[PDB]
RNA sequence: AAGGACUU
């Protein structure tokens, strides 16, 4: 059980697969960034036709990071779409598979500043913007903000890490989804 | 296109 939990954080969803792509061609491509412990092309039960996506599982979260740092990836003559895998047990939550560049950061109360967030989050990727939300009339800080990156992957890594302490606060960090996006 | 045992 315990291993399985670990490897969930070492797994990439690979979508946009050529219908020619196999486990072997998938494994050949991703082995350039690490040692794979699993690799699967998901297929229709009846037809065995590729569902156009799969998973690869690496030996560490570092090897995942190295693979994602080397996008774009093309395999069997297609640029594919690699994404950190959402666990099956959370893949029915609203918004779970929605890919965004914006992060919601809550639980930061009144003392937390832009620079706190810039600081804490800059190590994860390139930040475009940072907004701390304040009341419209009173300008009282409402205790949350948003960080937008230039790429969705930082956001995926951040949220998957789950626990974050920011300016002495246990923050709630999630994707910042629109109402539309929340219907996915 | 979001997980293999659709493997009683």
């Amino acid at each position: 059980r315990k291993k399985r939990e670990k490897e969930q954080f070492r797994k990439l969803f690979i979508g946009g697969l050529s219908f020619e792509t196999t486990e072997e061609s998938l494994r050949n491509y991703y082995e350039q960034w690490g040692k794979l412990t699993d690799c699967v092309v998901m297929r229709d039960p009846a037809s065995k036709r590729s569902r156009g996506f799969g998973f690869v599982t690496f030996s560490s979260m570092a090897e995942v990071d190295a693979a994602m740092a080397a996008r774009p990836h093309s395999i069997d003559g297609r640029v594919v779409e690699p994404k950190r895998a959402v666990a099956r047990e959370e893949s029915g939550k609203p918004g779970a598979h929605v890919t965004v560049k914006k992060l919601f950061v809550g639980g930061i109360k009144e003392d937390t500043e832009e620079h706190h967030l810039r600081d804490y989050f800059e190590e994860y990727g390139k930040i475009d913007t940072i907004e701390i939300i304040t009341d419209r009339q009173s300008g009282k800080k409402r205790g949350f903000g948003f960080v937008t990156f230039d790429d969705h992957d930082p956001v995926d890594k951040i949220v998957l890490q789950k626990y974050h302490t920011i300016n002495g606060h246990n923050a709630e960090v999630r994707k910042a989804l629109s109402r539309q996006e929340m219907q996915e």
